[PDB]
């Protein structure tokens, strides 16, 4: 699929604020800072989540049905037509290329009727 | 097929509006406005096809209709007419070129009747 | 086959206003849709049919025996008496153009005579 | 063979007036269509070949038989002594090419005398 | 992946003050070093992580809930549109190339068709 | 063989005057045109064959045993002769060229040893 | 891994003073200069590894404590937010070009679709 | 071998003059036309071969001879201090060629050794 | 190894005085030329050896420790600090350029996507 | 063996005075060519040996004599003595060129490390 | 191994005076002119040997006495030293250029990642 949106960037607390064996630093620590900032970025998306997300959805679903009818009941029957008078045009122009082409290079496919070649092989 | 209308995009609502395992909001919300979004598309692309579909399939099937009359009925005869000027002069054409062109090409193919080679092989 | 007309283009209902998951109306209109496009084309591609078809085969069927009575009977035999020369010509041209030809590309053909090679593999 | 005649082009009624699935009308019409069609292209052509066939086949056999003597009896003799002063040519002309250009292309085939390699593989 | 962040540089003890079978000092000073090393690391780490790690967890994630919002309810729909315009200017570009592109490469196939070749081999 | 005569063109009634299954007259006049045609064909040869094939054939006899003795007993050992000198200049020159030649050679050939991969497969 | 270092450099009494089976001296001799290098090397390696690798040690772990927090702590969430913003253009950028290069190289792949042969091989 | 006299010219009655399935006259002739035919190439060429045969063996034996004997004595010597002399040059060429080439094609030997690859098969 | 001395140059005496089966002087002459040419050859070594081998041992063994103490202990965490700067270039660096880069190259491999064949094979 | 004479130039009578299957004369005259020939090429050879064999073989015997003793005793030792000085070259030579060739080499050999492929079979 | 003397140049009486089956002369002449060659070979060879050979070797064994101690104590440390240093040039020179090189190989790498394809084999 072309029109798929690309995976997200991973952003978990271990995937951005990221150490080796080599880096420490007291271990009861480490909780409390992934806890401050889990629990900090869910507080801050929920709200804002909750109080704009219906009207975004509302909005963008009534274009889309816009959208998706103009495109369904006025652009295919067009460009069907338009793939008519394509295949009459292919029709005329085919042929006549193959005419000339298919000559020459069923003539130049002769280099590669002449192989030979002798072996010969061991294994242990 | 050449003349095959590709996909659609998609665009259901968890395709367009899309998440990871790092954002989240609220767990009842998420529903509210998949619900929204859902039933404001689909109300208003019904609508719509309700009340406008019937005339503009009965034109583009009447224009159909003529148009392919017109091609099955007039362009194909002709067309075959066309091919048959075409095999003539092919008759002529295609041996008054092999006869120069076949010669040097299968002298050129003895580049490739000298191999000879000699191999080992190990394995465990 | 170079003298083949391609396949046409699909115009079926469903393969002209096509329609994804995601897109939908009511049920029902589906087929009053469908039912509607199909006996419109049906009806005024019949008519045309009937109304003018005949003529159209006499016409062409007369005019393709006069030009299939052409060909067999005045250019099939021209061609060949064009072969005969052109045979004769070959005669002449090809071993002359061998001669000076062949040794080179035989010459040539050493590159390729010189081949060793060692090798070891291993599998799990 | 080089000097055969390339197959005709197909010209039967359902191969000229082609449809598709999406394109119908009346069935008892397309069995008349085709009759008057195939009757007309018989009848016309069958009375040309009766009246005109004899005349041209007599002169063209009388004709190639003179082309066919000429050719087997004056032309074949006179190349075949050709060959002969070609072959004299050839002795003197093909060693003395060899001797300067087969040591360069022996020298040249060690390019290919140094090859060497490991791989492992796996499978399931 | 394309937005991982990259493995860390090493830089345990033996690592970054390496030496080989060459190389020796005093047994017992490797371990004095060593202990001086880790444990002045340590001490120097743990503390500014313990002082000045929670403010920069709040603000990242307070920061990143903002711009994961912006992103996930007004990039991803504006994108769709423009992909859902950008598949109908597909459907009409791509057929009309392909007309005119196709029966050249087609033609061009035709100089792999003639590939013949004899071989012979030996083993022991 | 170079010097054999290519083989001739058919020019059979049905090789000559061909028809498809599209194309057919009435019954009869096929065997009566094919027997015009072969009769006339062969009356016309014979003939001419009877009355001017012996003095050609001495002719070109008496031609070819003089060609054939100049060339058997005064060409040849003067070739060989000539292969003489070829040989002693050979020998003076094909060992001054290697010299020069086969290191660069021998040199180039490293670059082909030092070939590595791994691979993995599957199947079903 | 990129950023290890590369292995030392053979220096041991063989590896550096190296014979062959030609070269040859007083037997006892060989001990009494290999004991003389490699105690002078010790014993002049090992008095200074004692004096001086320990200020070396503590002022390095200090550095590398300040550089480590610096870059875990101040540079990974900024790359972070940067990598966003790059598969926000990502986003517009590659759809668009796929659309205008994709025709043309599926068109090109059709030269490789016409691949035909033939083989006989032997063994002995 | 290269000083070898290439095969003659085939020149039989029936590969000189020759026919067709196409191509006949009455059964008899051809018979008496290849009877002359061979018996005047026979009785021309046995009489001069009779008459002519023994004196130019007689000179040409005499000249090989001493053509030979220049060759075996006179010639190889003199080719094998030549030979000496090249390969005293030789021994002082190729070494110092070698040491500036070598590097330099071993390090583009690493080109190829990096190739990794995956694959999947089916058959039916 | 990159840092390893290349083996010596064959001197023995049968290895730089090398005759083949063509040359011979009388037998017992070889194994004292041989013996002179052994014992002087020891005698001389021997002596140098012993005389001036111990200074040279003791003054690159502390040279050889003063260096590698430099090494050891002020170039490497020179290189890992440098190392650390380099990965956080690179952090930037790679991820733009892959953003560009990659569409066109995953756009080209297309051309490869087309390959089809047909082959028969005969053995005995 | 580079410094081998190449074979001889085949002179037998059959080799020089060769027919096919469509020259003869009569049966005994071949016979006494052929002893005409053979006898008078012995006869005349071996005098000329038996004259002037020996003190050609003298004269160089001698001269190959002096030749190979210089080669061997003056001219072997010194190209040993130029190979240890060209040794000693190449040890400061080969790795200072590896250090600036090596890693872009190793950098582009990753160009051959994303391949993929899918397959399927037939066969009958 | 490059530095090691090339084959000699083959000088038997019957590898310089050479004949093939066409060249003869009476029997026993052959022994007597082998028999000279050969003694008078040998004969001056061995004289010289005796006479000049002691000397050579003596002088040769004193003269590579003193030029293989100088090679191994006096070129081979200093050697290793500039190794060092060429070492520590390399940890700063390889990672920076593989920074800037490593991303576009891999990126071009993408072109083989699409390969795909059909055959169809036969056998009898």
């Amino acid at each position: 699929d072309v029109y798929r949106l690309s995976p997200h960037v991973t952003t978990g607390f271990a995937d951005t604020f990221k150490e080796s064996n080599d880096i420490m630093g007291f271990s009861f620590m480490e909780k409390v800072n992934g806890a401050i900032y889990k629990y900090t970025h869910f507080a801050f998306y929920a709200v804002l989540n909750l109080l704009l997300a219906p009207f975004i959805a509302f909005s963008f679903g009534l274009s889309f049905a816009v959208m998706h009818f103009a495109v369904v009941w006025f652009v295919q029957p067009i460009m069907k037509l338009y793939y008519v008078w394509l295949r009459v045009f292919n029709l005329a122009y085919e042929p006549a290329l193959r005419l000339v082409c298919d000559p020459i290079h069923r003539s130049i496919a002769l280099i590669l009727s002449g192989i030979k070649g002798q072996f010969k092989m061991n294994s242990s």
